[PDB]
Parts: C-alpha cells; sequence; structure tokens
C-alpha cells in the first residue's frame, strides 16, 4: 500500500466538540493529492465520566460519516482515541482513574474498542484502521510500566481481532509517540511516531505545554528540552525508528508540525528537512490540523500571505511544500 500522507482532523478531539466533520476537507485534500486522515476522538462524546462502559451507538453516526467520505475521496481512515477511560495527554478533563494499572479501566478500554470492531467489521484495512490510544506516556512503573503498555495493548488487539481478524492497528510509540515500542512484535501492525522535534520551532508560546521559558525559534539548532537539534540529529532519530521494519512493524508519523507563533520562514525551513528525511525513510505522515493553527488553512499566523481558497485562508507555501514531499 502506498505511503500515507495527510492530515489529523478535529472535529471528534474534546468533549466540546460537535462531530461534524467536513466533507470540503475530503475534497480539498484529495484534489491536492493527500490520501490519509486520522481522527483523534475523545471517548467522553459518547460514554461518562463516572461510567466508563457507557456507549450512546448514535454519536456514530458522525463518525459512520467520515468512513464513508474516506472511501469516496480516497482517504484511508485511521480512527484514535485521543481520551479513553483513564488516559488522555489533553488536560481539558482529568482522569480519575489510570489506564495503565486499573483493571476496570483496562475493562471499559477494551469494551470501547469491542464497539467500535463490531460496527466496522467488514470495512477493509484498505480503507480503516485503529489507532488503540494517543501518545502514552515516558515508562514510569508509578503509571505506566513497559510491560504495563504492552500487556495493554496485547489484549487490546486480541480482542478487536476476534471480532475481526485482519483489522490493521496503530500503536502509538512510548515518550508521547517518540519511543519505538520494541517487545511488540504484532502482526498488521504500525508503530507512530512524532514530527513535533525541536519543541522551541513547533511549541513556541504554546499555552498547552510548559512553554514560557524556550528559547527565540531557529532551524537549524533549535532546542528540545536543553538539547539541540538539526538535519544531522532528526535523520539519527528516525533511522532507529525504521529498524522496526526489520520486525516486520511499518513506521508512520501520525502527528506533526508547528504552532503559529513560530516565524513562517523557520517553520518551512524545519518542515521542509523533516519531510525530506521521511520522503527519503519512506515514512508516511500526517500533519496535526489541515484547519487551524497547525494547519495549511486558517492558521492565524500575522506573517503569511494568505490566498483566499473558497472562504478559508490558504498557507499556498507550506501546501506547496507538502506536496512536494
Amino acid at each position: 500500500i502506498p505511503r500515507w500522507r495527510g492530515f489529523n482532523l478535529l472535529e471528534a478531539f474534546s468533549i466540546k466538540s460537535t462531530g461534524n466533520f467536513k466533507e470540503e476537507d475530503f475534497l480539498w485534500m484529495a484534489q491536492w493529492d493527500f490520501n490519509f486522515v486520522r481522527i483523534p476522538m475523545c471517548h467522553l462524546l459518547w460514554s461518562d465520566r463516572g461510567n466508563p462502559f457507557i456507549i450512546r451507538e448514535d454519536f456514530f453516526e458522525k463518525i459512520d460519516r467520515v468512513i464513508f467520505w474516506g472511501e469516496k475521496y480516497g482517504i484511508h481512515i485511521c480512527i484514535s482515541l485521543h481520551r479513553a477511560p483513564g488516559y488522555s495527554v489533553n488536560k481539558e478533563v482529568e482522569e480519575k482513574t489510570n489506564l495503565w494499572k486499573d483493571e476496570t479501566a483496562q475493562e471499559a478500554f477494551i469494551h470501547h474498542w469491542s464497539f467500535i470492531a463490531r460496527r466496522y467489521k467488514g470495512i477493509s484495512s484498505t480503507h480503516l484502521s485503529f489507532n488503540l490510544i494517543n501518545e502514552p506516556p515516558f515508562p514510569d512503573p508509578q503509571i505506566m510500566s513497559v510491560e504495563d503498555h504492552n500487556s495493554l495493548i496485547k489484549r487490546t488487539i486480541t480482542e478487536i481481532r476476534k471480532i475481526d481478524p485482519e483489522r490493521l492497528i496503530i500503536i502509538d510509540g512510548l515518550g508521547y509517540g517518540n519511543i519505538p515500542v520494541d517487545d511488540l512484535t504484532i502482526e498488521n501492525t504500525v508503530q507512530s511516531c512524532r514530527g513535533y522535534i525541536p519543541f522551541s520551532v513547533t511549541h513556541y508560546k504554546a499555552e498547552w505545554v510548559d512553554s514560557k521559558d524556550f528559547p527565540v525559534p531557529e532551524w537549524p539548532n533549535g532546542w528540545h528540552f536543553g538539547e539541540y537539534w538539526n538535519r544531522e540529529k532528526l535523520l539519527e532519530h528516525y533511522l532507529t525508528w525504521i529498524k522496526l521494519r526489520q520486525k516486520g512493524i511499518e513506521v508512520f508519523c501520525g502527528e506533526m508540525g508547528a504552532y503559529n507563533k513560530t516565524p513562517h520562514d523557520v517553520v518551512l525551513k524545519w518542515l521542509e528537512d523533516l519531510l525530506e528525511i521521511f520522503k527519503t525513510l519512506n515514512i508516511g505522515f500526517a500533519l496535526w490540523n489541515f484547519r487551524g493553527p497547525f494547519g495549511i488553512l486558517d492558521s492565524e499566523r500575522k506573517d503569511v500571505e494568505y490566498e483566499e481558497w473558497y472562504g478559508h485562508k490558504l498557507d499556498r507555501k507550506m501546501l506547496e511544500l507538502l506536496r512536494k514531499y
């Protein structure tokens, strides 16, 4: 199958999301030759904080439409749990339980994946894959050991595959999607890495991370938690990732990009280096937004001369960069 190139769509991402995805997103990205979307979902949109086994199945009509649009536009759909019982990197709501340790949270997690597996059974893996959980933390036995992660992921896959043996599963790396998971030699899986290194470029002035002391963005030699990064250091990083292929595991970058307070020249210089490594290493990518601050449209950068695109504002230079690679 061809390398995945595309975007994340965020209409089911937050407790305040409506689940109303835009068919125009699919039409536009198809016309620009992209072939992939990831859909990070918040389980509280169809569940309950008190009872994690609740599923309001009508919500999934919204996701059905997305999967329908994928087939129609030639866009692979990867549906993801951005929040699940006991886990989210999103701080908008605090999980009272810890998925990585809590037996009940884990049963609820599998219960949700089982419902989804049953709903979409018989949609081929060419059209639809499952990304079980977004961005698990760094291992720390106090929260999540490597073995807590691996046992849960294996159990979950086992259940999904009892329902749908051929279902392709995407597994995020540890350390928020940055560390390859070495003991998950499971057939028909992809591990998902990240394209946010270095944070002084991609997350400069980001409100939801502790960014106050980040240095001014620069590339090369951008700063990431005390270390300086260049093209060479990126290359070595992703070269480590693709060793997973020696184990028969594919690799893909499920989120990438830079926020909208970094100067446009720094973003494009960094992005091109990254994209060039990806193309060279045959690593698929997904930009964190299509429309939005990390995206090519309506990104609200104060230093971009936007192009009019059907009433939206298009960053043509960033778009053309993506289409080149």
